[PDB]
């Protein structure tokens, strides 16, 4: 029921011009759709057995850091174990295989994955366990997986809550994780180098965001030391909170009027490729229309502006965004309709938005 990221978009690392979009279908199998350069979309092709996941389980994806040609895809099975599936260059898929014990996470739990910044061959995978603790599992190069281990106290976050991860831009060796706590405050936890985890601490007031709220994070492109975090508040306003350097947090502050989005609506953020200093954030309004808001350097925010018809997507539906690999100046934003059918809208540099169109 949380508006977790049910779609994940990634380069298929090793195939520079390939873009993959991962989803779980109604049969509970993991699936991938893919395109090369400006060619035709393929799929959705099944990855592994049927019925391993709850339908519309959340997914995440990442390079396996240190293995340039490997893409990993994460999802929690029906049994509560975190799984990874992976592919090397253009070979056939491996897994999904479990990387936790069963019963640790809620089925289909939200997941987020990142490099542990400062450790160039380490991949971290985050999710909140059944006990309400933030957990991390991690792998170094081609070694075996470690964890998951708890990095917050139990009972801190809603089990399986949506979360996001980012470098704290400006601090080369810092990795942040963002999640809304049980009281409705946005929190951050962070780690510096191979060190120990700090936080989580609140970075908003309590009562502002619904527990389970979707979160996204990005550099504010063009500001090399700023990290932005996006969440929709209980009033239906899209907010941004942001941190510069090792200074204190700012916000959250609304960047839309109230009422536009369901509280906790799914959010995604990206560079607008071809515009080095622009950051875009996406969500779907209560009216079922996909929206974008954007900022250039240290400018004021623009939008939101509607980029699709009303009633196209479920209110607050999952969104993902990516470069269309091989088209350096193209940004794609993905969402699924009421029947699960993937759609894409896209823009080239400072051009007009196109679509959405339905795709394979």
């Amino acid at each position: 029921y949380f508006q977790s990221a049910k779609l994940a978009a990634s380069n298929q690392f090793g195939i520079p011009n390939q873009t993959d979009v991962f989803a779980v279908d109604g049969n509970g199998s993991l699936r991938v759709s893919w395109v090369v350069s400006a060619g035709a979309w393929n799929g959705p092709a099944q990855i592994g057995p049927a019925g391993l996941f709850p339908s519309r389980a959340a997914v995440a994806s990442s390079n396996q850091f240190g293995i340039p040609n490997q893409t990993d895809v994460f999802a929690v099975g029906r049994d509560g174990a975190l799984n990874v599936a992976w592919v090397v260059s253009a070979d056939r898929w491996n897994g999904p295989t479990p990387i936790s014990a069963a019963g640790l996470f809620p089925a289909g739990a939200a997941i987020a994955a990142s490099n542990q910044f400062g450790i160039p061959n380490q991949t971290d995978v985050f999710a909140v366990s059944d006990s309400g603790a933030l957990n991390v599992a991690w792998v170094v190069s081609a070694e075996r997986w470690n964890g998951p281990i708890p990095i917050s106290a139990a009972g801190h976050f809603p089990a399986g809550a949506p979360l996001a991860t980012s470098n704290q831009f400006g601090i080369p060796n810092q990795t942040d994780v963002f999640v809304v706590d049980n009281k409705g405050a946005l929190n951050v936890a962070w780690v510096v180098g191979a060190g120990s985890w700090n936080g989580p601490i609140p970075i908003s007031p309590p009562g502002l965001f619904p527990p389970g709220a979707a979160v996204a994070a990005s550099n504010q492109f063009g500001i090399p030391n700023q990290t932005d975090v996006f969440v929709v508040d209980n009033q239906g306003a899209l907010n941004v909170a942001w941190v510069v350097g090792a200074d204190r947090w700012n916000g959250p502050v609304p960047i839309s009027p109230a009422g536009l989005f369901p509280p906790g609506a799914a959010v995604a953020a990206s560079n607008q490729f071809g515009i080095p200093n622009q950051t875009d954030v996406f969500a779907v309004g209560r009216d079922g229309a996909l929206r974008v808001a954007w900022v250039v350097s240290a400018g004021n925010w623009n939008g939101p502006v509607s980029i699709s018809p009303t009633n196209l997507f479920p209110s607050g539906a999952a969104v993902a965004a990516s470069n269309q690999f091989g088209i350096p100046n193209q940004t794609d934003v993905f969402a699924a309709d009421s029947d699960g059918v993937l759609h894409v809208a896209w823009v080239v540099s400072a051009g007009n938005w196109n679509g959405p169109i339905s795709i394979a």
